């Protein structure tokens, strides 16, 4: 036997003991329960710092609250996670949107059934109900135009939301490498103005296919309410991924900007959208 698609749905989030308890339901392509998953995990628990809160003009960004591999198989298709060490930095804030990134590793069930990789994110408010605000800009579908589905893109994972959940601005800044925040990295790896990674790769191949065409990734969707952030939210952290010759701090290539407080006053969405579009 072999499962074609593994679907993961979060069916309940409850905060008791403070820490969240999260129930996941696993189904196959025929919507039948999948029991016995041995490699299910909450790869990341996050919360969403809203636009502005880290400073003026700044992007919303994801703050880390931990992860969990500790769960009970409820033997009907559902699995319930607990956290042994939730929010170790003690920043949990029930006012913020909360996200869980759930993944199941490819493998096999007790009876030898093969099961593929699965990944998802879902967002909630601070008590497990619907989220009041989101940062939904891009979804995986666009990457599947040019990257084989179900296979890792570069490393770690197969879907863009998983990448975004680990490659946070906090993660990048904590390691001393702002360029590894996903909103920087993704433009960098497809744009030839600057090399990337351990082999100092110049992305000529990506450049010639993507051609800085924002609309191959940034598309309108009812499911993605922040899709217009690509033109609405100019920051030095992101815009510099391709505009690599500006030094905002020293005023080289541009007037000095010591933060993102005023970018949008000049770089209005209409202008940014129009000038970057063929
Ligand atoms: C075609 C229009 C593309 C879309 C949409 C996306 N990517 Fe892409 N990517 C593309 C090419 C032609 C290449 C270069 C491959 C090469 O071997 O040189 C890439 C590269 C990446 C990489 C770097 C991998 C590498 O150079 O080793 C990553 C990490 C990457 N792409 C991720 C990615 C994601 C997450 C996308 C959706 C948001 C996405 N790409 C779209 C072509 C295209
Ligand atoms: C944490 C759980 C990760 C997930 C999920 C993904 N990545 Fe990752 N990535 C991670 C680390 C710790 C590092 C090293 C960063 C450093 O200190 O150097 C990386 C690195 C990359 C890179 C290289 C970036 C650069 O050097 O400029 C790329 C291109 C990259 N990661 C891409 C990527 C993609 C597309 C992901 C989803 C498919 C992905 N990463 C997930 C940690 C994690
Ligand atoms: C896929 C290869 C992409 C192309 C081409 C472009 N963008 Fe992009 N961008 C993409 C991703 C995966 C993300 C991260 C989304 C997340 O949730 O973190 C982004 C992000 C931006 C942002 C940041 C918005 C914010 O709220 O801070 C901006 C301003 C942005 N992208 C602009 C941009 C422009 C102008 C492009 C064409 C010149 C462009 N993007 C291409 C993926 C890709
Ligand atoms: C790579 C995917 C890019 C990202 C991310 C951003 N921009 Fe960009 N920009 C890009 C290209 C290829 C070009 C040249 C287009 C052309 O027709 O020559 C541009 C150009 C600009 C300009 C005009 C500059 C000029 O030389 O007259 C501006 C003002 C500009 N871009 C702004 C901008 C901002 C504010 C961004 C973050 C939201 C941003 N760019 C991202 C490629 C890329
Ligand atoms: C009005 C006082 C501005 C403020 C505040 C910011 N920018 Fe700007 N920027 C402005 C102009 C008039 C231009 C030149 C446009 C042209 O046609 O050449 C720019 C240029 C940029 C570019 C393009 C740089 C390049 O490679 O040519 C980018 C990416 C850019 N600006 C981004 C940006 C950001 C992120 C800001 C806040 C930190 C910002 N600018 C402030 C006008 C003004
Ligand atoms: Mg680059």
């Amino acid at each position: 036997g072999s499962i074609q698609t593994l679907n993961l749905d979060i069916t309940k989030v409850s905060y008791e003991n403070g820490a969240p308890m999260v129930t996941v339901f696993a189904t196959n392509e025929a919507d039948m329960p999948v029991i016995g998953l041995a490699n299910l995990e909450i790869k990341k628990a996050l919360q969403l710092i809203p636009e502005g809160a880290t400073g003026p003009g700044n992007s919303a960004n994801w703050q880390g609250l931990g992860s969990s591999k500790s769960y009970v198989d409820n033997k009907n298709g559902s699995y319930t996670f607990k956290f042994d060490a939730f929010d170790s930095n003690k920043v949990f804030n029930a006012q913020l949107t909360q996200r869980f990134n759930v993944v199941s590793a490819a493998g096999k069930l007790a009876d030898g059934t093969t099961v593929p990789v699965a990944e998802m994110v879902e967002d909630f408010d601070g008590q497990g109900n619907a989220p009041q605000y989101t940062k939904n800009i891009v979804s995986h579908e666009v990457c599947a135009s040019c990257h084989v589905e179900g296979e890792k893109i570069y490393h770690q994972a197969t879907e863009v939301e998983t990448c975004i959940s680990c490659h946070t601005q906090e993660f990048a800044d904590g390691r001393g490498k702002p360029h590894v925040a996903f909103s920087h990295l993704i433009h960098n790896v497809h744009n030839a103005n600057k090399a990337w990674g351990k082999d100092n790769k110049i992305p000529t191949v990506a450049q010639n296919i993507v051609q800085d065409n924002c609309q191959v990734c940034h598309v309108e969707s009812d499911m993605l309410t922040e899709a217009k952030n690509w033109s609405r939210i100019p920051t030095m952290e992101v815009c510099s991924s391709c505009h690599v010759d500006i030094d905002f701090a020293a005023g080289k290539g541009h007037s000095q900007q010591l933060d993102n407080s005023n970018c949008i006053a000049c770089h209005n969405s209409d202008w940014t959208a129009e000038l970057h579009t063929a």
